[PDB]
């Protein structure tokens, strides 16, 4: 095309400005240098050393020709501002030496908590290419809509069809939440040890392997619980049973409380209000517990932590078909279930605790 | 583990699923732009509510609340606003948007749109493999994007295909518009008492068309590829073309060699060699003029614009053969091509100028 007045001042401002749209669009920089370092073991590697670990003897560790360390220091750099790991240089004059940072304790295989499969699923083909269908999926209307953009991309296939047919990143999602459920079942029975008191019973629904019933039965040596879900190892204790079934479709079991842990944030009101009235009828008095998120919370409405559900909000939206609510979304959903009254108390990690009376 | 631990350890978890989940930031800008969201709204002219916003983006009104959750996350990100209306949203335009709008020569619409390519993002998924590839068994690339492109670097692919190559041109252009109009302000000072100058991968002249028309004594030259400057351009009586690589064929002879932007994608020993030629021509004095990142330098040294300099320098390594240079790597190459003192002077949007003297 044909070539196309403005201050000193507002050119500055504008050029100082367009740093922060570079930093939005190279978003997925972020997603790919840790994706790498996991997939090259980097924090393992480190933590095995037992002491800072010169670039070098790094590379080497990592198989990486000495003739490409230099990129992967470049790698290291972008990593220790990240979070995960530090540098020092200890020879004079460069060769820099590796150890670990904090955040690193939620890379390393040895941790039951670590991040990595939640990584590998979350920047896996499957959850970012249906983003590039985005908006024409959101330009659809009502024959060849689908529920998200995950099925518009997938041949009408939703995540559950998707993982019937790619085991490898089935299990993804599998550990991947086991790994959170290790964690925030033990911030969970800490921080709301008074949810607790006085139970004698619970049910988890879609409590998967039991991680946060086990942790649950452990800290309350009283209450039975049953993980209630659909059809690796189960842990094992001697107040944590199973029971399969569709919360759906089918009758949840019976007990003094009624658990869903970072369950109803997948699925929409219509379904969520059903199963909610499902379980008012039950409980009638036992009490709804919802460990999940409150989006305008008091607890997590800083900027940096506003920023991360909004983000969760999009990723649900694109291929789950749930949604981060705010307790305004949450309190109309109860009153329409027919429950009386709630109570929220503060976790972490984004999410908080809801009892639900009916 | 203690619950204080588990505590603290959930609480930091959110920073990883950030980094994470960054392409979501890549993707939902980029659907901004794909919807032409900005453009729409200012050409309404007041702030519009979500339903005809929907109606405007030919999103139908049954995905208003998809529409809804996207700009909300937009908002956050700062690109628009929702104004009140009572104690259905209405959106405006916030001050970043400036940057997105199409009617802006100055937009950054092309740069997202190539940075943000299935043709730069996919060869991260290969990063690993390619670092740990070595020259011994000839499947070695210069970098992972000609690893995952057949051995093809961005160069080849752009000769390929004319909807990518010119999103790059684009966005070059874009961005010189705004970094010259900075560049003649802030570093008026190192102007003074220049006859010529050349802008070496100067491109479309959006650099020295400012320059040429800020100083008048001062006859400019772009030197770039062929296919570059053969289209239209900037025109000025004082301002013109030359065709060439700046690697193979002698780059013009003036008062000045400037290179904005362009070192920076390319390693130490073609910069070196090319580097010393310059100082062989300056001293047949005049000096060298680098418009480019200074790593270390103290205006891009806060947390966030160096975060933003780091994920440049990871892009770069990828689809580039550069990088970002601290100030000891920028010296070492005037010390080793003969120069005998420099001048860095900030700029703006992560970069400074620095004078080179032989």
């Amino acid at each position: 095309g044909l070539v196309p007045h403005m201050d000193a001042a507002t050119a500055v401002e504008l050029l100082d400005a367009q740093p922060q749209v570079w930093h939005h669009f190279l978003g997925y920089i972020n997603s790919m240098t840790l994706q790498c370092a996991l997939e090259l073991d980097i924090a393992d590697v480190i933590h095995r050393h037992g002491h800072p670990i010169p670039l070098n003897q790094l590379a080497a560790a990592l198989e990486i020709p000495q003739t490409k360390a230099p990129f992967l220091s470049r790698l290291m750099r972008m990593l220790v501002h990240l979070g995960y790991f530090t540098q020092v240089i200890t020879k004079p004059e460069v060769l820099p030496s590796y150890w670990l940072a904090p955040l690193s304790r939620l890379l390393l295989k040895q941790n039951p908590y670590n991040a990595r499969s939640l990584t590998f699923c979350s920047v896996h083909e499957h959850l970012v290419d249906p983003w590039r269908q985005m908006s024409a999926w959101l330009r659809t209307g009502k024959g060849k809509d689908t529920p998200n953009a995950f099925a518009f991309a997938h041949e009408g296939k939703k995540v559950y069809e998707v993982c019937s047919e790619d085991a490898n990143f089935s299990q993804l999602f599998s550990e991947g939440m086991a790994g959170d459920s290790w964690l925030f079942s033990r911030a969970l029975v800490s921080k709301c040890r008074d949810a607790f008191e006085g139970l004698s019973s619970l049910v988890d629904v879609g409590g998967g392997t039991g991680n946060t019933s086990k942790v649950i039965a452990e800290t309350f040596p009283n209450i039975h619980c049953t993980v209630f879900d659909l059809p690796g190892p189960k842990q094992t204790h001697p107040n944590l049973d199973y029971e399969s079934g569709n919360m759906f479709t089918d009758e949840i079991p019976h007990a003094d409380a009624v658990l869903f842990k970072w369950v109803l944030c997948d699925w929409p009101d219509e379904p969520v209000l059903k199963m909610l009235k499902q379980c008012k009828k039950a409980l009638t008095k036992g009490k709804l517990m919802i460990a999940d998120h409150v989006l305008d919370h008091e607890s997590c409405n800083d900027s940096n932590s506003m920023g991360t559900s909004l983000i969760l909000d999009m990723l649900f939206m694109s291929f789950l078909e749930g949604s981060l609510r705010t307790e305004k979304q949450w309190a109309k959903l109860f009153a329409e279930a027919g429950f009386k009254d709630y109570k929220i108390t503060p976790v972490g990690g984004l999410r908080v605790l809801i009892e639900v009376y009916p």
